[PDB]
């Protein structure tokens, strides 16, 4: 049975699209989730909308939101995000389908088991060799190519601390460094949906170029708006799109092995 | 009408530069700053001097506290001086630098006052920090630099470390291979709580020791800074001196509106 | 007098190792240590030997402790991932230098709210591991006919996940030649109490740089650990009387000094 968790999807809670409409507030040991969790079908799938943010990306409680997807019973989580392009060939308005992450958070708890919740005891050392699903990613792939979407099949998501944007000189770095995008909410949402053992995806949308490029307007919020004003709804068709071939893909294996990934990384005494 | 914020801008505190001399200690929304402020003229301009360790380690100075203050009190432009360790050869302990861009290598530090839990600073702010210094300041430093016949280098990137301590070898060459010219513990966040609350900030660095990059020198230590400071730190006073009636009677409405709008449209609302 | 805290140091609390065995629990101006201290002597030499994340091990309480106790050098075994095909799983390598990308961490005694420790501390990293060990410990293990790197850079990650694939190719770039969670801000704390530090590290794994092999896992660790942790026991006990004959005096006051002479007062 899967339940997909969806955050940041821009308006997918609309009674065209979902259908059997629950709003719900709940609490985890973690505190509140940033949003309540919006259940109901899209295409004949269960899902679990939560609103990801009015508050800086440092505070959002991301082990409130992915604990409460996890407790709702979700086995997957797609995750929308825009982005900077660290690349020429990523345009704004371009999807990259993220296949790895390059931490440069400061202020955030990263994992569940942290000592002080005994829901989650013992300390994890979860692998992230592969952070982002590999099947629910190639079915986002072949999802924009049948839509005719202007999509990059891989790339490395930095993420910053923010709210501040980047300097120069770190948007040259990062550039050195081997990354593709950028923002600031990929970390720790990732890890954490790892440790729940959900199969998690992101897709993500560049909206601008950063400040690295001598012949461009460097970003701003209001680039940003901009560029998801003229493009949100790319991201929303590929989601809508993809979900229902995530209802129909086969997970037993795919999620057992995210299950005993989770498992085997916990010690005990 | 100017009026310019100094930070650890060595002794302006004295009754030969500072007329009007009058102290001041302020509370703001974020706490207390480092040390009262003190008010008064250098050279017929409007200042506000604040130290910024009062005896505190880098990571805990109260940086929204204190440039909140210096905001407060009508600051239109602030002006640093900071010691920095060299990570370039051309860059002499005893130059000085204008610094134009930075890396932050900090971790514990409050970089806005948009925090969500502040409400004289509500919503969610995204600054942007192409550039990060205000580039008329430091071309005013720059030009007076050169004509008081300084060692100076019209630019450079500044790395900042969270500290206290001083970096690893291994640390040195890898800031180095980053494109950092210069290190030190303070910059950040200074320098993007000013740009968040409009002000237009710029930086002296003034090297005063080559880290430890070199294998054949000697590496950093604070007896190392202290000395070079000892022996250079009266360049950056002159520098600082001299600057301050070339700002009062520059032109600056365009520079300041282009800032606050900058700084009034990074602010996201509900 | 030397006095040699062990940390990390696998099963030395033996009592066909450790002799006059005393074990000890003490409180510091920064908490509670990790652990009870294990006092005795293991060969001619006293010794101080020394659940949760990484990030929250109390570092500050552990070498308040040992200092405390009067110990004048440390040396620590870790674990860790191999960035490089030459350091082998089961390789030993005696690391000479750091890469922090901790957050979380405190890195000094001198935090302005312990008066046991007044005034701000800027302390020397650019040799932050004691050479005279590190000697030491390099020559016992050609002896010993061990697997050994003579130096090495560790970069140190927050944890408690391991690194991502694209983490772990820019820290290879960055220069790091192995990666572990523990070693900053210890080493940094051990400088600023004046003791002379070393680590051990031993290689369990890869971390997840080839794309063709199997990743990093906590089984993964454990199973290298099980096939190859003798090696580190043996060097650390053959080391420990050549510590014990070494001259130290000279060592320990430049130590001392560039500790003391880091430290600004108002
Ligand atoms: N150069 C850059 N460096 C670092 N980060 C970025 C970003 C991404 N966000 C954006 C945000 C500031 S603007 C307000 C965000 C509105 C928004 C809405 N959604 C969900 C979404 C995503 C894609 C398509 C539709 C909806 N994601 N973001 C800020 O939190 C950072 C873009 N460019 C960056
Ligand atoms: N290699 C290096 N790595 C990182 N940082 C540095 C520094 C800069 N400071 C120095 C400070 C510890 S020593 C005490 C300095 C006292 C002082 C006094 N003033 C004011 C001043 C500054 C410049 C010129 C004139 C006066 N600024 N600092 C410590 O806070 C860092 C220099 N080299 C570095
Ligand atoms: N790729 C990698 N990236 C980051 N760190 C590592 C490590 C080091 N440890 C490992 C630990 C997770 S597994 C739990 C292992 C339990 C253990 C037991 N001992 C004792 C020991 C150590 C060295 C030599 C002999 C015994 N040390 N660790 C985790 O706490 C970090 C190894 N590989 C890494
Ligand atoms: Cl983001
Ligand atoms: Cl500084
Ligand atoms: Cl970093
Ligand atoms: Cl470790």
């Amino acid at each position: 049975a899967v339940k997909i968790g969806i955050i940041g999807g821009t308006g997918l809670d609309d009674p065209e699209i979902l259908e059997g409409r629950t709003e719900k507030y709940v609490d985890t040991p973690f505190g509140k989730p940033s949003d309540a969790l919006i259940l109901g079908k899209i295409k004949n799938v269960d899902c679990v909308l939560l609103a990801r943010h009015t508050i800086m990306p440092s505070k959002v409680n991301y082990q409130a939101n992915i604990w409460a997807l996890k407790e709702e019973g979700c086995t997957h989580v797609i995750v929308t995000t825009a982005c900077g392009s660290l690349r020429e060939e990523i345009q704004p308005g371009d999807i990259v389908i993220i296949d790895q992450f390059i931490d440069r958070t400061t202020m955030r708890p990263q994992s569940f088991y942290d000592g002080s919740h005994s829901c989650a005891r013992g300390v994890c050392h979860i692998p992230m060799a592969e952070p982002f699903c590999p099947k629910t990613r190639e079915v986002l792939i072949e999802t924009a190519k049948k839509l005719g979407l202007r999509c990059h099949s891989k790339g490395t998501m930095v993420t910053i601390e923010g709210p501040r944007f980047s300097s120069r000189a770190e948007s040259f770095m990062f550039r050195t460094w081997g990354a593709d995008v950028i923002n600031m909410t990929t970390v720790p949402e990732v890890v954490l949906a790892k440790e729940a053992g959900i199969c998690y995806a992101s897709i993500a949308m560049a909206t601008d170029y950063d400040c690295w490029k001598e012949h461009e307007e460097a970003v701003s919020v209001d680039r940003v708006l901009k560029t998801l004003k003229e493009n949100a709804n790319k991201a929303k068709s590929l989601l809508l799109t993809t979900i229902p071939q995530i209802g129909s893909t086969e997970w037993s294996e795919t999620l057992h092995n995210l299950k005993n990934m989770a498992q085997f990384s916990v010690l005990l005494p």
